[PDB]
């Protein structure tokens, strides 16, 4: 019910899985080394 979209650090592919605190398995490479791909876009001017 709680699905979060996560992005991978090693195979760089995203998987929409449930939010699992004990480990969200990337189905692409069997790795738990993942970030969240639901990163919110904020508008800020930076030079
Ligand atoms: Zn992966």
């Amino acid at each position: 019910n709680m699905t979060v979209d996560i992005l991978c650090n090693d195979c760089n592919g995203r998987s929409t899985v449930q939010f699992h605190i004990l480990g969200m398995k990337c189905k692409i490479c069997e790795s738990y080394n993942t970030a969240q791909a639901g990163g919110r876009r904020i508008s800020l001017d930076q030079q």
